[PDB]
């Protein structure tokens, strides 16, 4: 998260880390059993760390569960990045409490101008590299469908919206991905893309989470 400020401990108690011996994602817990991320995330030997907020410190509060099932979307689409959303299955279901909790699934899709927060372990910076070890949040705009579209000619689906800053400073960025965008107690966007981070007049790109609801509760009972 670039432009983003400390969330504190546990504050956003939806947030996971995806692990591989390194922190590589973010995701959000649905129930105690799953997890929604980004189907770019997609590798085998995933770990799920819930409660975390210094992912480089043992603090009290954290839960390792391993992945035992992580299902891309049969229609994603490595190169546009369309259906980019993965639903990850714990080995063994989740202690919640209020440092780990689910987060709800849209009943409807959210609108343009509606602010978001969105966050995660990701690069805090626009030009080198910096990770932080404590949770970073993001208050972001949802953009409205044409100002995307003007934005990213050509790759913005129905699958996916704009949220953020086109003045540059304010965006999620690599590292971040998979992980969450709430607005109003809603998992409405997952961290897909975007060209370079925090760039002008290149905003963050999110998988539309409200088009997946039906999906994702069909796949979880099947599974
Ligand atoms: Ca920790």
């Amino acid at each position: 998260i670039v432009g983003g400020y400390t969330c504190g401990a546990n504050t956003v108690p939806y947030q996971v880390s995806l692990n591989s011996g390194y922190h590589f994602c973010g995701g959000s817990l649905i129930n105690s059993q799953w997890v929604v991320s980004a189907a770019h995330c997609y590798k085998s030997g995933i770990q799920v760390r819930l409660g975390e907020d210094n992912i480089n410190v043992v603090e009290g509060n954290e839960q390792f569960i391993s992945a035992s099932k992580s299902i891309v979307h049969p229609s994603y689409n490595s190169n546009t990045l369309n259906n980019d959303i993965m639903l990850i299955k714990l080995k063994s279901a989740a202690s919640l409490n209020s440092r780990v909790a689910s987060i709800s699934l849209p009943t409807s899709c959210a609108s343009a101008g509606t602010q978001c927060l969105i966050s995660g372990w990701g690069n805090t910076k626009s030009s080198g590299t910096s990770y932080p070890d404590v949770l970073k949040c993001l208050k972001a705009p949802i953009l409205s469908d044409s100002s995307c579209k003007s934005a990213y000619p050509g790759q913005i689906t129905s699958n996916m919206f704009c949220a953020g800053y086109l003045e540059g400073g304010k965006d999620s960025c690599q590292g971040d991905s998979g992980g969450p965008v709430v607005c109003s107690g809603k998992l409405q966007g997952i961290v897909s893309w975007g060209s370079g981070c925090a760039q002008k007049n290149k905003p963050g790109v999110y998988t539309k989470v409200c088009n997946y609801v039906s999906w994702i509760k069909q796949t979880i009972a099947s599974n």
